[PDB]
């Protein structure tokens, strides 16, 4: 040392770290990138669980963003910031497994609670070191510790084997965990509060947070939990150990290959083959549906999620789950024919029907049709806007919505605090077009307060409207209630009940309170088409 | 000797009766026969037509009701009483009533011709809520309604066999048609304008007369109240007809000739005795004894023939009423009752479903009550009270009107169709069922306008509105007044629009949509539920 900042120095478990003097728009603050938490998972540690970092000696740099976890690049707008947001903006490697920190500057001085984020990206993308997720604004506004944390995605991440002990699958829970374990003997050097800490993610990190919530190893590594359009419930978000098993062995030959000599050929294939090869392997046509995702392997999932959520009993949690208006819009123009984000997506009643057969790829021909009376309008049975949205809707309430309400109803009914949000407001910086409403994802931006940023062209209710919800956040991730301790004039947000059903608004304008989680269509989608589909 | 009273048709001479209408007297023509009595060896034998007659008949009484169950559920209670016979029972009973006004119409006339309900079970063409005094002298209408025979008498067949070829209460419809043809000249009316209108199974018998060559001979347009050819209960295959027949047979003491000849040595009272107890399953709006899908009456099912026949020639002008299965309830499913209200638990909610729905599996039982469900007070019982008579109004009547104002629309029909919302000062049923299953009739037969029955002004003056509609549609094949202008106009429903009108107290309301979401899960996917269960 010497001549550094000395309040950029800390130490962790493994070593020494330099941090970095970051500007947020009202103050400094603290950033700790690219520490390790794992050894790289390469070579032969491919596909298996993550082991813990070893020590290094000396300073280790943590003032720039490691490698993101090896995956699928979006080639289908080059070039058009809507998609490019999401893309890796840093190197594609292996070695992956670093996680980054945001405190106050100077830290913090009593202990201050923590926020660990986990990104979505449907498991098979995503980073930490996206700029939507940057902990800078939280941090200084907020005085919050933030942890985001790699994970592994994809094949990487989540190919399985099940009961083999060269893919157990699940891995890149297991690095998500692993990161919780590091914030639990390692965030006490920031000032963050390792007994303060509440996890939050969105689309797959919610569902992630989902099944921390489910695991038992992982129980003891927080304490409130956030689940941003996304449920480990559902029909995206896991599959069998048998379904894992088929697509591990297709992967296997369509890139050329007793589970070890198959696992050792995988391990010798260049990581862009499997990505190259990762979407052949899905069983139908499909939207919404990724091929590598956790497996109830009967050891981080003892069971289904829809089982230990049926049953489970959860009086200690405290959950904050919400949606965003139009959860479906944006996957319509990734596979059904029809949508583009250029036209307005005007689609015949026959582009309907095959629609509904790509998004609910599962349906037998009766489940199908009944999905497709449910959601026709009886008076225009043929309005080409029409069907665009009720596809649009098909899609957002199946995916999310409906697993999300599901949850929230078993959670509410077995001792569980919720609280229940819709997100309603559509930013006026968005470059999708408008009949995508508020597309999947779009709320992270306002929830990271990204609109603090003069330099981003938000409006200013904007700004107000974002400080309003990191307020909710944090005072959520701080007493598991977003609701201000003082400010009595702003109205309040009750708890989401059996009874009532109620939950609350976001958008520009104060907080109202409405009932029912879109209970009438998701009675349909998780009590009936259940039934239904066991004919 | 008063010559207006005087009417000579094909088979001697009627005497009738001057009665007074709050406005003016009217000729009434009452109990005049069509039909050779069908007794004894002409049980469940097609009718035929009666003989010549010497002398001066005496037409100025109703004459017999045909021969039917008799309700007993609330013994002395106007709401069931008022549909209970109002004559002797029997056997001869094919007779049929002429009002006009008096004097007699000066130039021809156009015929309604009112065909009553009783699901096919019961119903006589002289209760008083189908009174034809006032349609006559206030709209100077002829009007003519028939006894035709119902229950075991009127539908037991075995199908393909002579002495039950079953529908023989259709031909006695069918039979008065070809009489009002013959005959009505004689009492002013218009032989080439006649509509036929009927409600429950009397709109089904109309719709069947839609859907029968022979009958599309005997008039000119129709008016379904409430009921329909097409739905659940309306026909029976001619297999289901032959098991009841042979089932009731049985319960009674009895080749189709051997076994046909043993019922007619049968007391009338010893069939009706076991007429509810050849029913498959425990059920409510289900009757044993109907019209039969017999490839000769009804040459397919009453869906395959809208389904696929041209109907650019008809006019019909079909409705509802707002709670079509509230009525039904207290006939069979456990909570229900004239006396309470019928605030019910969930359980017996799901209950009463396999009683509305008789025919539905377990998996369309559970689409049903998830369908009607209110999730957000999914165990509030007035919601489930009000679910379960929609579930049944709906099943049988709603979906299944709509269904058929659909099909006839979308192929070359001319349709109006209405929603019945008012319900009635005078009426005797508890608040819970709204407007019951029938309560429309008093009104379209214009029974305010009679004083001594203690209607409100605004009912009388809805009345009149009614009458001047269906009588509209008889003259013109549309229900809108010639004279008066005025923005809201009855629009023909159509398969794009789906506009219906509303009638109640209020001025004339168009909507859209037949109850368009829920019909679609009763005539497009329930049947697909089932169809592969
Ligand atoms: O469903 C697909 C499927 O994509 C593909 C299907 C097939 C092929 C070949 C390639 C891509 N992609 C969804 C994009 C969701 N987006 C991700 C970031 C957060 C916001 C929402
Ligand atoms: O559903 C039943 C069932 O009736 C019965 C059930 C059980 C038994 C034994 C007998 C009859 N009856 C319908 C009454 C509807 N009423 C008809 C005339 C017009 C006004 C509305």
């Amino acid at each position: 040392e010497g001549r550094e900042d000395p309040q950029l120095l800390v130490r962790v478990r493994g070593g020494q770290l330099r941090g970095i003097r970051l500007k947020a728009p009202g103050g400094p603050v603290s950033a700790f990138l690219g520490i390790p938490f794992a050894e790289p998972p390469v070579g032969s540690r491919r596909f298996m669980p993550p082991e813990p970092k070893r020590p290094w000696s000396g300073v280790l740099d943590a003032t720039t963003f490691q490698n993101v976890c090896y995956q699928y690049v979006d080639t289908l707008y080059p070039g058009f910031e809507g998609t490019e947001m999401w893309n890796p903006n840093r190197e594609l490697s292996e070695d992956c497994l670093y996680l980054n920190v945001w405190t106050p500057y100077p830290r913090p001085a009593s202990p201050t609670p923590v926020l660990i984020w986990i990104y979505g990206g449907g498991f098979y993308s995503g980073a930490a070191s996206l700029d939507v997720y940057d902990g800078r604004f939280l941090a200084q506004v907020e005085g919050a510790v933030l942890v985001s944390m790699n994970y592994r995605v994809g094949t990487f991440g989540f190919l399985a084997l099940p009961g083999s002990r060269e893919a157990p699958g699940n891995v890149g829970l297991l690095d998500q965990r692993l990161a919780l374990q590091w914030v639990q003997e390692n965030i006490a050097a920031f000032g963050g509060d390792p007994m303060s800490v509440t996890l939050f993610g969105e689309s797959a990190g919610a569902a992630s947070v989902g099944m921390h919530i489910l695991s038992l190893p992982s129980r003891s590594l927080f304490h409130r939990a956030v689940l941003q359009s996304g449920t480990p419930n559902g029909p995206w978000a896991t599959v069998s150990a048998g379904e894992a098993r088929r697509r591990a062995t297709l992967l296997a030959r369509l890139v050329g290959c007793n589970d070890t000599e198959l696992i050792a050929c995988l391990r010798t294939r260049p990581a862009q083959d499997l990505v190259d090869h990762e979407w052949h392997v899905l069983p139908q046509e499909s939207i919404f549906r990724f091929s590598f995702v956790p497996v109830v392997d009967g050891d981080f999932l003892s069971d289904t999620p829809e089982a230990l959520i049926n049953t489970g009993d959860f009086q200690d949690l405290q959950v904050l789950v919400g949606v965003v208006k139009d959860e479906g819009s944006y996957f319509l123009v990734y596979g059904v024919p029809g949508f583009s984000k250029d036209n307005e997506s005007l689609i015949s009643r026959a582009q309907f029907l095959a629609g509904v057969r790509i998004g609910v790829p599962q349906a037998s021909d009766l489940a199908a049709e009944a999905v497709v009376l449910h959601y026709t309008d009886w008076l225009h049975p043929e309005d080409p806007t029409h069907l665009r949205d009720a596809m649009s809707a098909v899609v957002g309430d199946h995916n999310v919505v409906c697993p999300v309400a599901q949850l929230a109803g078993r959670l509410a009914a077995q001792g569980a605090r919720v609280y229940a949000y819709i997100f309603e407001h559509r930013a006026s910086t968005l470059t999708w077009p408008l009949w995508m409403g508020v597309p999947h994802g779009y709320e992270i931006e306002f929830i990271f307060g990204l609109p603090l940023d003069p330099s981003l062209n938000y409006t200013t209710e904007e700004r107000i409207f974002a400080q309003r919800l990191m307020k909710y956040w944090t005072n959520f991730a701080r007493t598991g209630d977003p609701n201000d301790p003082r400010d009595s004039k702003s109205p309040q947000w009750p708890p989401y009940t059996t009874a009532a059903q109620q939950y609350v608004s976001l958008n520009l304008k104060p907080l109202e309170v409405r009932r029912g989680l879109r209970a009438q269509t998701c009675a349909f989608w998780n009590r009936f088409l259940p039934k239904l589909l066991s004919a």
